[PDB]
């Protein structure tokens, strides 16, 4: 970070503060919602477009005090008329710009955004779940703005959900009631209630897409998986992660004891003792002190966080994933729903500052032994087979004789995204409806327009489409401009929200309403498939064989003598 960067993020937040309420209109409306009178307001885009905003509906009961780390409580309904035209917190976090722990953890809301509360026809229902590696993120429009999407005839949703060890603390004794994944189960009464109040707002409860990014593409996945949102929507988006990417999912059951040392907790290792103390710690220290958790072995074998999703250590009324991710694939309902799943041209760009700070990073590449899937892989990744495991990946992305930066973020492309993606389809095509999935390849750079994520992976400048440089064609953020209807960049975001709502509408992405999809034939992947084909999304649309097929094959072969495992 910067002082520089400090600075200026509060200043463009200034710019936001303003540009807020200048975009707003004095034109409010109510609606009805099973829990009581909402009242939103309506806004303007820099497109001079026009929306209904409702923001900070409360989708269940703000989890503090006893309800900290507890599954999500219906909501208290109330007379008269709630408030809706500003928006609540986020998540208690910590801020990735300034450093310094903010939200709250009154973050229990949903925001419903749409052009038209009245249209003629029940419209197509859009929830987005954000990512930010279940420690960061908001549905504030700073980052998440409807603007473009409002464009489009569907009422989009945009969801909090509790972050870090607030949302993902596990305890393995039933008596405490804490068993894992109140976060998900955040997102899965979020979902109740889009599925029983969206219609109230002009959609159709009929025809919902769940899609996110990252760690929301991952619990969207989650969302398909489990059995407490069986049918309660009807395609998946998954940008850029899944459940069974091994960053997806941790066994954090004795870190909460970890936690507490850090935090100051005198006493013998006792989930009671260790749950008392952390229900009174004050939010903002355990969200802090979560950096330190990891041991150095957990961060050496890639563990991505402290707290998050898990396998509960025990079944509850509202548990959500009650197996590993790969056997609740087995049986998982959206199986049987359309689904798009797709990754950006270069997403290990995302890694460019991680690198920078940690440049002896690269020198895992020797090896790649510390890239081996951990469950081929030996504990201290000395033994000769996984040596020749690590040879398979360094063959894979080492270029010359001795490893680059650029060969270390390659390599992560696929060890955290487009490898999952092939065992994931692999093991889907085993169990699945015969329901298509189609892949998308997005490869679209641009400096002109950008979003906030770029300063996070230092790329103000780089070349290449990292990780989250998508973001910034489907949603308005307080670093993005009107862009001239003819540039490149305009024409990319209708591109994006069109083949979006397309396919949340039919199911099936393609439409030749959409400026260069003429000559496009978008297919699904089959089981028969030998190479995956996509639609790549550049300056032009064409459907070709995904180019990190090779590399994807290469990295399979490391189960060779595994196949079970695979
Ligand atoms: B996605 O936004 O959920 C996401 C974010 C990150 O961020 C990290 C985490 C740890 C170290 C560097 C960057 C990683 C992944 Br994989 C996915």
């Amino acid at each position: 970070v910067s002082l520089m960067e400090k600075l200026k993020w509060k200043i463009k937040c200034i710019e936001n503060k303003f540009l807020n309420y200048r975009l707003t209109t004095n034109e409010t409306v109510v609606a009805e919602t099973e829990y009581g009178k909402v009242k939103g307001v309506k806004r303007l885009t820099v497109y001079d477009d026009s929306y209904y905003s409702f923001e900070g509906i409360p989708y269940a009961q703000p989890p503090v005090g006893e309800l900290r780390f507890k599954a999500p409580q219906r909501p208290t309904p109330w007379a008269g008329v709630r408030d809706c035209c500003n928006h609540k917190d986020k998540s208690v976090q910590v801020d990735f710009i300034t450093g310094k722990v903010c939200g709250s953890e009154d973050c229990l809301y949903l925001s419903v955004y749409t052009n038209n509360l009245n249209p003629e026809t029940k419209r197509p229902v859009l929830v987005y779940i954000h990512g930010g590696d279940f420690i960061i993120g908001e549905n504030h429009r700073d980052m998440y703005g409807p603007d473009y999407f409002i464009k489009k005839d569907v009422v989009l949703i945009n969801i909090q959900y509790r972050l870090g060890a607030l949302g993902f603390l596990s305890l393995n004794s039933e008596d405490l009631n804490v068993p894992g994944n109140a976060g998900l189960k955040d997102q899965v009464m979020a979902l109740r209630w889009i599925k029983n109040n969206c219609a109230n707002f002009g959609g159709n409860p009929d025809n919902i897409t769940v899609f996110g990014e990252s760690a929301g593409a991952a619990s969207t996945h989650y969302m398909m998986l489990t059995e407490q949102t069986r049918g309660l929507f009807h395609r998946g988006i998954l940008m850029s992660g899944n459940a069974i990417c091994p960053w997806a999912n941790t066994q954090c059951q004795h870190r909460a004891f970890t936690l507490a040392k850090l935090a100051g907790y005198k006493g013998e290792d006792n989930d009671k003792d260790v749950l008392e103390f952390l229900m009174k710690a004050k939010p903002q220290d355990l969200i802090k002190l979560e950096e330190k958790v990891l041991t150095l072995e957990e961060r050496t074998n890639k563990v991505m966080f402290p707290f998050g999703p898990t396998v509960e250590p025990y079944q509850t009324a509202d548990c959500v994933l009650p197996k590993h991710p790969r056997e609740m694939v087995k049986t998982a309902w959206g199986n049987s729903i359309p689904t798009m799943m797709g990754n950006t041209s270069y997403e290990g760009l995302f890694f460019t500052s991680i690198l920078k700070q940690m440049p002896l990073l690269v020198k895992e590449l020797e090896t790649c032994v510390n890239f081996v899937p951990s469950e081929l892989a030996d504990a201290e990744r000395t033994a000769p087979e996984t040596l020749e495991m690590g040879a398979k990946i360094k063959k894979a992305h080492v270029t010359g004789e001795t490893p680059t930066a650029d060969n270390f973020m390659d390599l992560c492309s696929h060890f955290y995204f487009w490898f999952p993606m092939h065992r994931l389809l692999q093991l889907r095509f085993n169990h699945t409806s015969g329901t298509p999935v189609y892949l998308y390849r997005f490869d679209f750079d641009s400096e002109d327009l950008i979003n906030p994520y770029r300063i996070m992976r230092s790329g103000r400048g780089v070349k290449g489409v990292s990780h989250t440089d998508e973001l910034t064609y489907f949603f308005w953020n307080q670093l993005a401009k009107r862009m001239p209807k003819e540039s490149r960049e305009y024409k990319t975001i209708e591109r994006m929200t069109g083949i979006w709502t397309q396919f949340a509408t039919t199911g099936n992405p393609y439409s030749n309403e959409i400026e260069g999809m003429e000559n496009v034939s978008w297919d699904p992947i089959e089981k028969s498939d030998e190479v995956y084909k996509c639609l790549n999304i550049s300056d032009e649309l064409k459907m070709i064989d995904v180019p990190e097929m090779g590399k994807i094959k290469q990295w399979e072969s490391m189960f060779e003598k595994h196949r079970d495992l695979f």
